[PDB]
């Protein structure tokens, strides 16, 4: 009999392409390719998960998509590769050549890599020590090292210097972070309230958020224009542009400093993600919320319309949901029987299901899933 | 007999759109419509010239394209139209929502309007009298209202208070103007050389061009990251980025004022055009030249390896050039046989011809064209 799908270990969304890590160290990608960000050599789109060839028998145990570009990594070997669009330097090469196929990025060889988190033109990474560098578009101070000027090599943040990060979050041009002891930070563009500071200024040095309760956070992520945190208690908190709800508040005004969901107050949230105009949390026990843009049925709850409160998305017989991550008008979803769903826009391939309309609630990819 | 194809008045390409205006005072678009560019009403995209029906009857005698939107105005009920991605403003109504249908710029009712010039997030009208008014993302002060402020809505450049504007041109973040009296001028993101001021400085408000050999400059325009202008004795010049050869130049290195491309010293040109990475020039005579970045076939020169310096685009028959327009990965040229061609990208339906490959040299539009 031909053996089980192999594990689904990680998935992750770019703007309009989608990539997966799989057990056996395999890497696969589909959705828009013409900027190169699917890592397959050529231009074209791909509507079906296609294996990247090139990264086979390398050991790659993370991936991580930007808006148009792809960043992998191996721990065995200390390797970070970057493939896609170029500008800006957001790939970390010492120049801004787009790539079709994935290089190592020199910079980061032989350093012990914890995680790896990609904005629209920049890039940031966490050591094990908990020391982070950054690279890429830098116009709004979003890499953090004190001025405006684009580094097309990576770069130590020394304003964390003895503080030791957890992990980050990049969006569009701004970038968050929380410490291993709880404190937020944010910094970059921050003319939507999305760094959590109280105003409509850009930071060009991390700095810290003051507002969050006396409650500490374990973890941060970030959409375009908003920023998402859960604390301790797995409270959920929103900040930022709520122009299509996507901060989930029941109305569509922006927050300048992290306000709790309340409608969420009785659920533990243990994963979040922030899409280009739409946010997804996930409970302790497996339930999926989306909410905000829903043009494309990127929501997954059935129809079009937007959503400014967290509306439960519904799998096939409740499976547990045990992985999200959100695209610019797609949404993808790992369940705890080892299938893969998309929902949302479908133009580029970026679901996964082969030629495909849009789709407004979750959709099996067959490649990649047990059940069919 | 059916009627003669209408003239074609007027082409202008976006990033990956094509828009054309059609004697009779007829709109039509085509490529990609996920932002609502086209004005159709829907998101999905077009690989044939379609009738924007909703402009039908409103005396439009212009249109033009920025990266993913579109303004068309009427001179008699001297109105300007917007429609395309809303964000930070670029479609000048007073908020960032993104448009699938044209909808009138209120701010400029009533003016006698020149010229509009759309760059990828912030656009310029020229009045008959010419003033500048700006709009969109100001993050590097492109706008040239001597901060750093996104305007929602169009507001006048007092820098330009007695200085008569004939023409602006705005490329990703900068811009850049001639006056009438032959003055050259360059704002906004400055980092790559592109507004010929001799630095890499933004620049919040215009700021004249000093090296131009004492010469006057009859026109300018902008691609992504570099700036073209020709002289009143037909020279060209181009300044900014040249990491694909789009200086055009003979190598890859960017200039920081002006310089004259040699290689076309004996033709005299009287248009030019900017795409994201390449660049189109027609000299009085009706041959096209173009040079740049070449993966997709957009120079047009049969090949798809970049070009650093100008090749002539051949036509059948040796037609003679009359209007030419640079996308992001296409472009479009009209000749004085009335026939419409394009080539480069053709994955969103930008050639205009139907589902298709890439195209590496012209193909004619016979939805517009009077020849097959």
């Amino acid at each position: 009999v031909t053996a089980p799908p192999r594990k689904v270990l990680i998935i992750s969304a770019g703007a309009s392409h989608s990539v997966a890590l799989l057990s056996g160290d395999i890497v696969c990608s589909w959705g828009r390719g013409e900027d190169g960000q699917l890592g397959h050599g050529d231009a074209e789109d791909r509507p079906s998960p296609t294996q990247l060839s090139a990264l086979d028998g390398h050991q790659i145990v993370s991936v991580t998509c930007g808006a148009d570009h792809t960043v992998a990594y191996s721990q065995s070997g200390m390797e970070v590769y970057s493939w896609g669009w170029g500008d800006f330097g957001r790939l970390g090469h010492g120049n801004s050549s787009d790539l079709f196929t994935p290089l190592p990025i020199k910079a980061l060889h032989g350093i012990r890599i914890k995680q790896i988190a990609c904005g629209d033109s920049h890039c940031l990474a966490v050591t094990m020590e908990g020391e982070v560098q950054s690279w890429g578009r830098n116009q709004n101070g979003q890499l953090g090292l004190g001025d405006t000027e684009d580094s097309l090599v990576p770069q130590k943040i020394q304003a964390f210097e003895g503080i030791r990060i957890k992990m980050v979050a990049a969006g569009a041009e701004h970038t968050a972070a929380v410490t291993e002891d709880g404190d937020l930070y944010g910094w970059g563009w921050g003319r939507y309230g999305n760094l959590g500071l109280g105003d409509r200024t850009d930071r060009l040095v991390p700095e810290r958020v003051t507002s969050t309760g006396g409650e500490k956070m374990s973890m941060v992520a970030c959409g375009w224009r908003h920023t998402i945190s859960v604390s301790y208690s797995g409270a959920l908190y929103t900040y930022g542009w709520s122009k299509y709800g996507q901060l989930g508040h029941g109305d569509l005004e922006d927050h300048l400093i992290p306000h709790k969901l309340e409608a969420l107050s009785n659920s533990f949230i243990s994963q979040i993600s922030g899409g280009a105009r739409h946010t997804m949390a996930l409970t302790s026990d497996g339930k999926l919320y989306g909410w905000g843009w829903n043009k494309f049925g990127q929501v997954g709850v059935g129809n079009n319309l937007d959503q400014c409160s967290p509306v439960q998305v519904r799998f096939p017989d409740d499976q547990k949901v045990v992985q999200v991550s959100c695209g610019w008008r797609h949404t993808l979803a790992v369940t705890e029987r080892n299938n893969v769903f998309a929902w949302g826009r479908g133009t580029n391939g970026q679901l996964g299901i082969g030629e495909s309309v849009d789709r407004n609630f979750p959709k099996i990819i067959e490649a990649l899933s047990v059940d069919g």
